[PDB]
């Protein structure tokens, strides 16, 4: 059996998650090197890869269903204080972290040791849970609902935050649903509470990466975008 | 009598060397990193805000400090406190033993320190046996103490009388150097930048503590965190 709307929902998530990733068939290995350059030139591109990602995860974002009928302020708030997390979930799904290659939703092929001067070892621990949430053999309409779970939650300073747990508890039910009937109709309580506990885990990692920006903005080597600066101040805490 | 007055108003603001607190002291290390991580980060802010009370009345005794316009006092504390905490603390210490003396007299090793103060009190410990390896004394640190924070700024609102006091502090400096002692002033003056980065990463020791979310800091903590974040 499935809640009522589920199927639609599960749905339309996956396809947000499939339209707003990159062609596996066709990605870039242009800079790729398996085994340097200025300091000025990786932090740089560190910057880069968040902020083409920015727009595409945004746009992922306006295609989950009742995301877009929340108010403008509850959508930039609920977005910005997840795009690292989503930014972290998405590429660790889409990497290769046997092999370190770490791909980036706009194609772009690195390897683990071409990043850690921009990502610092901050790119290590993403290689680390990329592994983990690999072990796990999570199909995309599951992965499709952890990652709308990533951003559809509680936060501080929510308008409407009601529509956003009604949209959170839909969501959980559709992927206990899928969990459910893709095993043919045998519950797995602990594929769900381990696919559950890869949110916490994610805050987790993502605060890492907040680190990292702090620090590269207070040595002042490259200063960051304004809309790194702004992500940085409208999500710290109280 | 300036230089006196700002000698004065270091011995006032900084605890008797004979009236040092070994209360909370530990030398065993099995006890020195002991007990929940709450009450450790809970220390740490508690000290940081019992040295505002310190370092606000050792301001407040700096000749002409009190005379400029308090929306500019507010400004020249308010954005070189961690600082003056920092630099007076490295001062205070005694680094080659592991004892770090705080304005209270409240003695605790480096090992009691880790918890609340993360690795930054390791960078604290390696300053301040730098700067003790210089003899600096107490009339040319109570010099280099005003200086960190009568400094530019941005937002000031008569800078000028701000810098007149800054060389004014400079001047008698480079006079007690001249009286008492290529000189140790150049590297001694160059010990304020190498404190301002060491500043910075308090405030990342401060910033990982808000996003653990364990013991927020307090508000007055927070304020002065992110009053100093460069947007
Ligand atoms: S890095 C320059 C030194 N002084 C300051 O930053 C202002 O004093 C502060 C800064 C940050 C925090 Cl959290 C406190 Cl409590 C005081
Ligand atoms: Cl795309
Ligand atoms: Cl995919
Ligand atoms: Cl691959
Ligand atoms: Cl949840
Ligand atoms: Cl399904
Ligand atoms: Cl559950
Ligand atoms: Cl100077």
């Amino acid at each position: 059996h499935h809640h009522h709307g589920a199927i639609s929902l599960i749905s339309a998530l996956v396809r947000a998650h499939v339209d707003s990733n990159p062609a596996m068939t066709s990605l870039d290995y242009s800079r790729f090197q398996a085994n340097s350059g200025d300091d000025t030139q990786h932090i740089q591109q560190f910057y880069d890869l968040l902020t083409g990602s920015m727009e595409i995860i945004r746009g992922w974002a306006e295609k989950i269903p009742g995301f877009a009928d929340l108010p403008k302020a509850d959508q930039d708030l609920l977005f910005e204080s997840a795009f690292l997390e989503l930014f972290v979930l998405r590429l660790a799904y889409r990497s290769n972290p046997v092999e370190g290659k770490l791909i980036f939703c706009n194609g772009v092929v690195l390897h683990r040791l071409q990043c850690v001067r921009g990502f610092g070892e901050w790119i290590d621990s993403i290689v680390e849970f990329s592994s983990n949430l690999q072990n796990m053999n999570i199909d995309i309409s599951a992965f499709s609902c952890i990652a709308a779970l990533a951003m559809v939650t509680e936060r501080h300073g929510l308008k409407e935050p009601k529509r956003v747990e009604e949209l959170q508890n839909k969501i959980v039910n559709t992927l206990k649903d899928h969990v459910t009937f893709n095993n043919g109709g045998l519950n797995r309580p602990n594929y769900l509470s381990k696919l559950l506990g890869k949110l916490p885990e994610l805050r987790t990692l993502c605060t890492q990466g907040l680190q990292r920006i702090f620090y590269l903005k207070l040595e002042d080597l490259v200063p960051p975008p304004a809309i790194i600066d702004k992500l940085f101040l409208d999500t710290l805490p109280f």
